[PDB]
């Protein structure tokens, strides 16, 4: 999908998140999350059009894919030991990765 | 040392590594904030002094600093590299865990 | 590609790692690995045919290809820092990983 | 404690967590294993004395207990869910990081 979807996809499972009942549904939520994560982390954004693949912008901005990912892992941890309440609060956390990408990137 | 002298230390640190010149006073830097978090781990806040130390906003107040922890190490790694930039980048990065804590319990 | 081809690939790999001479043959091994680990994630063993997709031997076997790809990339820091002799102990170190598997499942 | 005495510790709390019956046990011996760790972060091995405190193979030797205590902290949280059998097969896995370092440095 494009990068536009993917941030769509991210946004919106984190609102789900925010009003889920049991573990079943955060964990589909997170599943759906790394999914996005994983396909946005080829995209080349707009305001980088004109930089090399190999360029330290496109290496930091892959990289924090890679770091997003990480943490949403162990968010599905708590979320299947039951701890769903832990699990909701670290998703929330979750918007500091965002936004550091979004400074630069955006 | 009081909770208070550890964060001071945290907090001085932090503006000591934005201003720094080489990998040296860097990794000097991340060292004496790694001491300052373990030592903090043990204290109890202000606002949470009429709760048991089993207690799950105190388990959770510990956690944090082994988390803080967690990410030094990472922006350890980065300054061994000679990779400086990006270490002090990460470093100010840290703020989401200093912050995600004192909404909760400063 | 099948589950035996991408182990082929996985243990052809450790070996070209072993007698490289310079970081841009440990990374192309290294590369080719996290590919391998990857297609191999969605895979299901013989020994667990009978079992469900959402079963926790299923779900357990999954997690050990992710704890690969997690080491395979940190050995990827190391061989981009120039530091290409602690990358191939790294990968030495592997074999943990690909032995705990086998011990279960193969 | 001496370096002799702290890795006596390590040893006889992994056989005291493969025959335990229940969480607590598992728990209390995990938590030995922690501070024992950290107690030997801070040693010179005979093999090592005649290097200086900021040398590789020191800095390397020191890094060894860190993951050690990582590894020992995630063995924590599945004591902690209920999860006893997991928690003991994770305690087994440790050998891995023990033998490394002894092959370095023992
Ligand atoms: C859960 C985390 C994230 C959320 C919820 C999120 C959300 C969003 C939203 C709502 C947009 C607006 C898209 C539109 O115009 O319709 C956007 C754009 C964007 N995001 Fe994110 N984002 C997240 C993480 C990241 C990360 C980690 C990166 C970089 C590594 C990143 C890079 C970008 C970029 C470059 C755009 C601009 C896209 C364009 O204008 O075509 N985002 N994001
Ligand atoms: C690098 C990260 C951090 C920085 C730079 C920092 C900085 C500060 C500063 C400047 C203060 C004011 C202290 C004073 O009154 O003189 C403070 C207070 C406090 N911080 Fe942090 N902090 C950090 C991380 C954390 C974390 C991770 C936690 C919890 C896990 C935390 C918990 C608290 C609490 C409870 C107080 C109130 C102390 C009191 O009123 O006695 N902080 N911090
Ligand atoms: C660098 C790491 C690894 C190496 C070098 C490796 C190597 C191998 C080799 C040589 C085989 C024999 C394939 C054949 O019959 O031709 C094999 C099979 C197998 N491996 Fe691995 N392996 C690794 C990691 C893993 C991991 C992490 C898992 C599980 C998460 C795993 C699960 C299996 C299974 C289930 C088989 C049996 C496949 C069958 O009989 O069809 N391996 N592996
Ligand atoms: C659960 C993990 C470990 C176990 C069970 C373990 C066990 C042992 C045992 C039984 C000895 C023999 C002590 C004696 O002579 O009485 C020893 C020595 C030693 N261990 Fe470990 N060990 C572990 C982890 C580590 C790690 C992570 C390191 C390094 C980072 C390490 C470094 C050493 C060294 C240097 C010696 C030699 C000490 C001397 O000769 O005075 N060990 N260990
Ligand atoms: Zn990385
Ligand atoms: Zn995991
Ligand atoms: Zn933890
Ligand atoms: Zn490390
Ligand atoms: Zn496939
Ligand atoms: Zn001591």
């Amino acid at each position: 999908a494009d990068l536009e979807d993917n941030m769509e996809t991210l946004n919106d499972n984190l609102k789900v998140i925010e009003k889920a009942d049991n573990a079943a549904q955060v964990k589909d939520a997170l599943t759906k999350m790394a999914a996005a994560a994983a396909d946005a982390w080829s995209a080349t954004p707009p305001k980088l059009e004109d930089k090399s693949p190999d360029s330290p912008e496109m290496a930091d901005f892959r990289h924090g894919f890679w770091i997003l990912i990480g943490q949403i892992h162990a968010a599905l941890h708590l979320a299947n030991c039951g701890k769903v309440k832990e699990a909701q609060a670290a998703a929330e956390q979750l918007k500091c990765t965002c936004n550091a990408c979004h400074q630069k990137y955006r």
